[PDB]
């Protein structure tokens, strides 16, 4: 029993991290077979990002001013192409320690786990979720740009997301790694606003669930709820409206803990109505919402 | 910016991961050189276990009864031992992937990364204080015992704890690597009383200071305080005393900021009498304890 905020086991990312140079710019690249894959930002200078032309700036770049560095070896630059906002470095090397990869594009509300990097070098592995409104609260400094989001099925691992920036008021915007930015958000260095985001309904109840299965049960009560009541509830506190999908794919913390997906609803409707009243649900006093219900089931059953 | 709950990048631990068995329990082993080392509690059936005589359960086993496996290889047991509550496997084969390490044996207050395993494999890393009752509040299932916690210094992983049981309240206890317990517990199926917590003060300034270098800053108030005047307050909300070592540990925060230690301590004071009024800090509803004053700064400066 416990329950944490568990990020996946870093090793098979650590092993496609690589520094990525071009001119006075140091960033993180992902080495996969024999691509590197970084932000098309690393060909400007500061100067640049109030409003590149990303085109034009690449077109002064050739292979052999991209500098990639796999630890301490080389890699030979032998092509170079942008898609979208991500340049894709062909080397003449492929990664032997390439583990068996996907690209995904995951939804808002989808979680993942970051390992941040800083000149190709991991420094550390957290867990987060994709906000409704497409942007990340992660932690990043100056060259973390490159870190990458991603998944782990057994041994496979699904690359979704990769960090571009930090906006204005402090939270994250990045790419698939097909270069395609989750939101509205370019890679330029301008105002952007991240639009109105809520709490991921689906994930709070889950997260519930875990509670429970765990001892934390203060919360339970004797009311239950529908869904239209519930989402008036929800609307009223900047909630994720709750869809049938959302009840079905709870189906199976429902069957396990025999708490009714409506009944756990009406907890929930209590606590945003009254708060915590000065108590916690696995350590933490406010309603969480970094969990699916598949993190849930997976931390439960401890697949590996 | 921003700010997270980190843990290190797992890669060289999840190269060392082995699955023990003997009889009829499985659990995981860190292979380490030419050993592999687990809980002694290995040995034991679920029957043994409410009062196991390890000397004598240990006598009936042989090289052979210990079965290594890792991944999908074999592991040649050459010799067995027993060092407190773990034992030492020496194989024939020295592990390739063994990163530069230490054991040490963590301070209560620190800090450390878990690799939580079942069956050999990982399932997922996460950061956590050891607590100042020296148990940890982990996510363990059966299976998990083996599992190490650790911290990384560059190139060189300092393995600091090996989990091996869930106390009947729900807390975790575990050895350092030479097999003795943090805090009174016994590896034994009985009652055991994990002593008075605390919250570790140090770290919740740190975390503090980390708000305010991250752009939460609304606690701080216009008051001073005293390290007696604090702790007559630390006293009254089970908060573990400050000392002169503990503001020296504080000192490159202190400096960093500009906010003086006992000018936080002051806002520490108000948060714990008047609690945080409905607001967050760093996403907290709560005062974090599990950053200490060194991985606020290493989070802060982007150490790899
Ligand atoms: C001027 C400029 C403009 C853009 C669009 C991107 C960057 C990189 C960046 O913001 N990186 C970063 N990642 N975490 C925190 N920070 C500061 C810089
Ligand atoms: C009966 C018995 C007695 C002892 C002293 C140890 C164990 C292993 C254990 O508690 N492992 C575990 N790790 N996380 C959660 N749990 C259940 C079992």
């Amino acid at each position: 029993s416990g329950f944490r905020k568990m990020a996946f086991p870093s090793g098979k990312v650590e092993g496609c991290m690589v520094q990525v140079t071009c001119g006075t710019t140091t960033l993180n690249g992902l080495w996969l077979d024999d691509v590197v894959y970084c932000p098309r930002h690393v060909i400007c200078t500061s100067e640049d990002m109030l409003n590149p032309n990303y085109e034009d700036l690449l077109i002064r770049k050739s292979n052999h001013n991209f500098l990639v560095q796999a630890g301490n070896v080389q890699l030979r630059v032998i092509g170079h192409s942008m898609q979208n906002c991500v340049l894709k470095l062909k080397v003449d090397t492929a990664n032997p320690k390439t583990p068996k990869y996907k690209f995904v594009r995951i939804q808002p509300g989808q979680t993942f786990s970051v390992l941040a990097c800083y000149n190709g070098s991991p420094s550390g592995v957290y867990q987060c979720a994709m906000r409704p409104n497409f942007t990340i609260k992660g932690s990043f400094l100056n060259g973390s740009c490159g870190s990458v989001g991603f998944n782990i099925d057994y041994d496979c691992v699904s690359f979704c997301y990769m960090h571009h920036m930090e906006l204005p008021t402090g939270v994250h915007a990045g790419t698939d790694l097909e270069g395609n930015f989750y939101g509205p958000f370019v890679d330029r260095q301008t105002a952007q606003a991240a639009g109105t985001d809520t709490t991921i309904t689906v994930n709070v109840l889950a997260w519930l669930y875990a509670a429970v299965i765990n001892g934390d049960r203060w919360f339970l009560n004797r009311f239950t709820t529908t869904l239209n009541d519930f989402n008036l509830v929800a609307m009223k506190y900047n909630y994720e409206p709750l869809t049938q999908d959302h009840v079905d794919i709870l189906g199976p913390l429902s069957a396990q803990t025999g708490i009714a997906v409506l009944d756990m609803c009406a907890s929930l409707k209590e606590l945003l109505q009254n708060g915590m009243n000065g108590r916690t649900i696995l350590g933490s006093a406010l309603l969480e919402d970094e969990f699916t219900p598949f993190d849930v089931v997976r931390q439960c059953s401890g697949v590996t």
